[PDB]
């Protein structure tokens, strides 16, 4: 009961049902810079799903919301990058999008519940 340190394992069980998905394929490493030469021209900070990971694993996420941010990162650089809908990879960003919020809003409910219960007194 109000686990403030309940987050971390949440986010992991999250991303492994991310990896599972298929909608998550062109997401899960970085963005070969090598194949995609102007990808940092239009792209001012890179995030994929892996690094995500490995970044909750370093303990260098102090809360969900701050993973959360990196999360909705990798898709505004996805419809950034989007010349029109008429895009596999588009259409896969958008529904992976819509289940990532779908989960991760009680994560974060739960949380910010613990920091405020912690400061009741
Ligand atoms: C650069 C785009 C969009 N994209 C990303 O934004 C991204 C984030 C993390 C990893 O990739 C996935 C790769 N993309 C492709 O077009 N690959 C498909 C090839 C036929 C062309």
């Amino acid at each position: 009961s109000y686990d403030i340190q309940a987050w971390k394992k949440q986010c992991e069980e999250l991303l492994n049902l991310i990896f599972q998905c298929e909608d998550s394929e062109p997401f899960r490493q970085p963005v070969d810079l090598l194949e995609y030469p102007d990808y940092r021209d239009i792209i001012d900070t890179p995030m994929d799903f892996a690094t995500v990971r490995e970044t909750l694993e370093a303990g260098n996420y102090e809360s969900p919301m701050e993973l959360c941010k990196d999360v909705r990162l990798i898709f505004s650089n996805s419809k950034a990058y989007t010349p029109s809908k008429r895009s596999r990879i588009y259409s896969m960003s958008l529904r992976l999008s819509a289940f990532f919020e779908e989960h991760i809003s009680s994560v974060l409910s739960d949380y910010k519940s613990a920091l405020r219960f912690h400061k009741r007194n």
